[PDB]
């Protein structure tokens, strides 16, 4: 129905918004762009699904989430990749650690704080009835 599109539409607004005000902290530039294959050669062979905040805006605009837990999910993934491609004791990785689950936190804090439970329980019946 046009009701359920535009529950939709609403949850790809509030997707956008939540992960605008991630793209610009500046603890969370590095989550913001595909890792450059020039740049970091072995990224690929280590990372299988690279996940980045451009990437999730991308899958917003395509209609890919039709729920939160759908975003969290990519979210979680953006924070394990970082984890999993910097685990070294080295001030290096453990600040991107750091800030991978700096990013998780956030999202999850905003979502917690601005996401109705009911918005996200019609998204999920919407969801399973397709
Ligand atoms: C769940 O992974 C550990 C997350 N974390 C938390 C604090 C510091 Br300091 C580094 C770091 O990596
Ligand atoms: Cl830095």
């Amino acid at each position: 129905s046009m009701q359920e599109e535009d529950t939709f539409r609403e949850l790809r607004i509030f997707l956008r918004n939540v992960t605008h005000r991630l793209a610009i902290d500046k603890r969370f530039r590095v989550f913001t762009k595909p890792v450059d294959p020039d740049e970091v050669p072995d990224y690929v062979t280590v990372i299988k699904q690279p996940m980045d905040l451009s990437s999730v805006i991308s899958k917003i605009d395509l209609h890919k989430y039709l729920t939160v837990k759908d975003y969290l999910r990519d979210i979680d993934l953006i924070c394990s990749n970082a984890l999993e491609y910097n685990p070294d004791r080295d001030p290096g990785d453990r600040l991107i650690r750091h800030r991978a689950c700096a990013l998780r936190d956030t999202a999850y804090a905003i979502i917690k704080e601005e996401l109705d439970e009911d918005f996200e329980q019609l998204c999920e019946e919407i969801q399973e009835s397709r």
